[PDB]
């Protein structure tokens, strides 16, 4: 679908959280890295792409750069979810909990591929007390090596001794023109054919979120001739 397909490769194809995109490229580029960095914002807003990139920009063969190459086979594995030293954790899943638990309870210490062993744990705020505190714990005796890339949508909820361990960065809700131009983008990218005002009915439906925006686009298209039409986007919105 659109979104998996469209899914960031490089900073600059991210949509709309500069704030955040030229503070990463700073560090990242003066070499100024910290062991762990936080990803808050609501539903599609771009935190894990995010979060991706950053390991994607750590772990490059070319260096550790704000621009991956892409081509590297760190770069491919990364992408493809299947790279060794990228220990993806996802703390929302009722499947996965001991997984989950053990991992963190067994930080690998020394990466076995790239120059860090880095761990992405999505919405982080709903770990055990038990990881918590296992987490807690390995970000106040930060192994080198080791980079923790944590996302939530709720930091609150979040043990304050961990949040102030972590670079915090906000991810906003994206603007209606903000993903309106993206939709325009990537239909004229797929030769799909739209109008105006159908893009602009649907960036308004989706509500802030890129990943509603995309999934509604994909809506629009099987249901209406293979095109995005203000006639047939209005009467699957109801407007
Ligand atoms: N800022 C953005 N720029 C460009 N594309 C985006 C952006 N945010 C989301 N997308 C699209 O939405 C899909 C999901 O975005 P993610 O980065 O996973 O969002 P998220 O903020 O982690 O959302 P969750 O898991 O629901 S909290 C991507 O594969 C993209 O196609
Ligand atoms: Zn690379």
């Amino acid at each position: 679908v659109l979104a998996r397909k469209w899914r960031p490769q490089t900073f600059a194809d991210v949509v709309g959280q500069e704030h955040v995109l030229t503070a990463l490229a700073n560090g990242l580029s003066l070499g100024r890295i910290h062991h762990a960095y936080l990803f808050s914002g609501t539903r599609g807003v771009g935190k894990t792409s995010i979060a991706r990139l950053l390991a994607k920009g750590l772990n490059c063969e070319t260096g550790i750069t704000a621009t991956p190459c892409g081509v590297c086979d760190n770069c491919r594995e990364i992408e493809q979810g299947r790279f060794v030293d990228l220990i993806e954790i996802d703390a929302a899943s009722r499947t996965k909990v001991e997984d989950t638990r053990d991992l963190l309870d067994n930080v690998q210490y020394a990466p076995a591929r790239g120059r860090f062993k880095v761990y992405l744990i999505d919405e982080v705020h709903m770990l055990s007390r038990h990881s918590f505190n296992a987490l807690l714990k390995t970000l106040e005796e930060p192994p080198e090596h080791v980079k923790f890339l944590l996302a939530t949508t709720d930091p609150q909820k979040l043990p304050v001794t961990i949040l102030s361990r972590c670079l915090q960065f906000h991810l906003k809700a994206l603007d209606v023109e903000q993903i309106r131009h993206q939709l325009e983008h990537i239909l004229n990218e797929e030769h799909i054919a739209h109008e105006p005002r159908a893009l602009q009915l649907l960036a308004r439906a989706a509500e802030g979120s890129l990943r509603d925006a995309l999934s509604l686009t994909d809506q629009a298209i099987a249901s209406g001739d293979g095109q995005v039409s203000t006639q047939a986007v209005s009467a699957m919105l109801g407007t």
